[PDB]
C-alpha cells in the first residue's frame, strides 16, 4: 500500500464534475475546483487547471496528472508548515501517510488546528491521539474515512485499508 493507493480508496475517481460531500465542485480524485456554487466557475476553474476546453469532463490521464500534483503539493505544504513539519518528521512511514491524507482532504490550515491531536502524535500517545481526533467535525461528517485514517494513526499499519 502507498499514499496514492490509499487516497485513491478514500476519494474515488470521477471524470466528470461532481459535488463533494460538502457540496463543492470537484473532479478526478478529490480535486476540489471551487467552493463557489457556480458550475461555470467550476467549469472555468477546470479548464484553467487542464489547460484546455474540458466542458466539465476529463480523461483518466488528466485525473492522474492532477492527483500527482495534489499529493506533491501536500507533501510540500507539510514540510513547509511550521506546525506540521515536526509532527511529520517525528513519525514513521505509515503514519506519515496518514498525515498526508488529512492534509490532502482538509488543507494544511485545517490540519494545523488539530493542535491537541498533533501534540499527542508527536509524543507517540497513539490511543490518546485517536480519541482526540475523533472529537471533530471531520469525524462526524466523514466517519468511515475518518476511522480509516485514525486507525492508521493508532496502529501504524495499513490494516484499515486491507
Ligand atoms: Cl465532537
Ligand atoms: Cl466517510
Amino acid at each position: 500500500m502507498n499514499i496514492f493507493e490509499m487516497l485513491r480508496i478514500d476519494e474515488g475517481l470521477r471524470l466528470k464534475i461532481y459535488k463533494d460531500t460538502e457540496g463543492y465542485y470537484t473532479i478526478g480524485i478529490g480535486h476540489l475546483l471551487t467552493k463557489s456554487p457556480s458550475l461555470n466557475a467550476a467549469k472555468s476553474e477546470l479548464d484553467k487547471a487542464i489547460g484546455r476546453n474540458c466542458n466539465g469532463v476529463i480523461t483518466k490521464d488528466e485525473a492522474e496528472k492532477l492527483f500527482n500534483q495534489d499529493v506533491d503539493a501536500a507533501v510540500r505544504g507539510i514540510l513547509r508548515n511550521a506546525k506540521l513539519k515536526p509532527v511529520y518528521d517525528s513519525l514513521d512511514a505509515v503514519r506519515r501517510c496518514a498525515l498526508i491524507n488529512m492534509v490532502f482532504q482538509m488543507g494544511e490550515t485545517g490540519v494545523a488546528g488539530f493542535t491537541n491531536s498533533l501534540r499527542m502524535l508527536q509524543q507517540k500517545r497513539w490511543d490518546e491521539a485517536a480519541e482526540n481526533l475523533a472529537k471533530s467535525r471531520w469525524y462526524n461528517q466523514t466517519p468511515n474515512r475518518a476511522k480509516r485514517v485514525i486507525t492508521t494513526f493508532r496502529t501504524g499499519t495499513w490494516d484499515a485499508y486491507k
